[PDB]
């Protein structure tokens, strides 16, 4: 459970995603803004803009693929976390009972301790 | 943060076998170290030594035993809080990168509008 925590903690983190950021970020607007077509005159410039909307297809779609899979895994640490601090929770308050009796256990020992000494100068 | 709160569940881990050793080792203390009731069966001074003995043993493992366990419940404490404070950023992070998916969603929407409008555009010209 706990192993199964840190190994989930230590993978997200693990999980570059700044620089596909980035070569979308330096993708031209005419990917993106059908109002700019009107721009393209003539089958050269149509294929030069046809190459490059071809890549930020596939730059978007594996970038998304991605960040929902790691969306998946955050919500996924989520639940292992709300689940590992309820029993934190149960675990510390046994434990704070435990201590009390421990506490008490003692004190009757110190007793017997204390009550011997004299007990055993009544005796040959 | 995240290697903060994997060095304290670590931590707390490895105290956990240790600790249900020591506590089997104060359950197997006998009823005479405990119940001062039981005194009249002692009736030489070697019966009283030897239990006086006995009696300091387990004086000193439970009051270190009952130190090592309230560190213990502080570490605890402290952990809870660590793994509340880390849920909540948690939540934060997670919103925040919703939002940023759909702006990339809707990014290759509009990729996707230009790469169909201009398949249609092409068409026209010589």
């Amino acid at each position: 459970l706990t192993e199964e925590l840190i190994k989930a903690l230590q993978d997200l983190e693990n999980a570059g995603d700044a620089t596909v950021r980035q070569k979308i970020a330096s993708l031209p607007q005419e990917v993106q803004d059908v109002s700019l077509l009107e721009k393209i005159t003539d089958k050269e410039a149509a294929e030069r803009l046809s190459k490059t909307v071809d890549e930020a297809c596939l730059l978007l779609a594996e970038y998304n693929g991605r960040l929902a899979a790691e969306l998946e895994d955050r919500r996924q640490l989520a639940r292992m976390l709300v689940e590992y601090t309820q029993n934190q929770k149960d675990v510390l308050s046994e434990k704070e009972k435990k201590l009390e009796e421990y506490k008490q256990k003692l004190a009757r020992v110190t007793q017997v301790r204390k009550e011997l000494k004299s007990h055993i100068q009544s005796l040959p």
